[PDB]
């Protein structure tokens, strides 16, 4: 679990969004595994606006942060689940690292701020849903 709080927005994994998230829906993209809902309290997370390929992510299944090198956002294949059919997830970045179910929502950060959130795992890889292109989160 985990979320990003920026301005009057809350960014979460779409497959973990709550009834309150869907009742205050601003935007969702199943192909990205992202959902953004509105909040009343102001958020103070800073979103990174960059092309970094190195950063640090929080891994809840190890209670630890790990430094990683990660790929540029791209269309990558993902298998089925209580949540999705086998499909290509867009705007996804992979790194070599530990990720298991429960780790979704962990934040990946670079020196510029929040880059994305854990969205996929397995086979010794971790995949992050990028949020750096969502320029509207800042206004
Ligand atoms: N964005 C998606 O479509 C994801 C939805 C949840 C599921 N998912 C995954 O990639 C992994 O879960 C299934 C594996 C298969 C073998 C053991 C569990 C996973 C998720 C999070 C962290 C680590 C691993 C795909
Ligand atoms: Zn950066």
């Amino acid at each position: 679990s985990g979320a990003i709080y920026v301005g009057n927005y809350r960014v979460v994994n779409r497959h973990l969004a709550t009834h309150n998230d869907w009742a205050n829906l601003v935007w969702e993209d199943s192909s990205r595994d992202l959902l953004v809902s509105s909040t009343t309290a102001q958020g103070c997370d800073t979103i990174a606006r960059c092309d970094c390929q190195t950063g640090v992510y929080y891994c809840s299944s190890r209670r630890k942060h790990y430094p990683v090198s990660f790929s540029k956002p791209s269309l990558i294949f993902v298998e089925a689940s209580e949540y999705y059919p086998a499909r290509y997830q867009s705007h996804l970045m992979l790194a070599v690292g530990h990720s298991e179910p429960g780790d979704c929502g962990g934040i990946l950060r670079c020196q510029h701020g929040v880059v994305g959130i854990v969205s996929t795992g397995g086979n010794g890889l971790v995949g992050f849903a990028d949020v750096r292109d969502l320029l509207w989160l800042d206004e």
